[PDB]
């Protein structure tokens, strides 16, 4: 159910486009793959998107192995391109996303 409400061919046009250093980011794919017209409404429909968790918030440590998802078999991600997942959306508490932040990211 990854790409369910989304097409699986088409967030690869930014996993390979954006294989580069710091130029993979979450607001930056969505107008890419299919979450640019998403509305707060699909987002948590996958939740497969925000963190593979959802005890509560995020960390670096579900983000590294973001791309290994979606990607035929990732291995890891850079210092930057995890840092701006969830450290990138608002600073409401402690940098940590929290089904709030990375709606507003996206919605904007």
């Amino acid at each position: 159910s990854l790409t369910d409400i989304l097409s699986p061919s088409d967030i690869a046009a930014a996993l390979r486009d954006c294989q580069a250093p710091d130029s993979f980011s979450p607001k930056k794919f969505f107008q890419i793959s299919g979450m640019s017209k998403k509305s707060s409404s699909q987002l948590k429909e996958i939740f497969r998107i925000l963190d593979n968790d959802q005890s509560g918030f995020i960390e670096e440590d579900e983000l590294k192995y973001f791309l290994q998802r979606f990607e035929s078999g990732a291995r890891v991600l850079t210092a930057s391109e995890t840092k701006t997942f969830l450290a990138a959306a608002d600073h409401d508490g402690d940098g940590k996303i929290g089904a709030e932040e990375f709606q507003e990211m996206v919605q904007s």
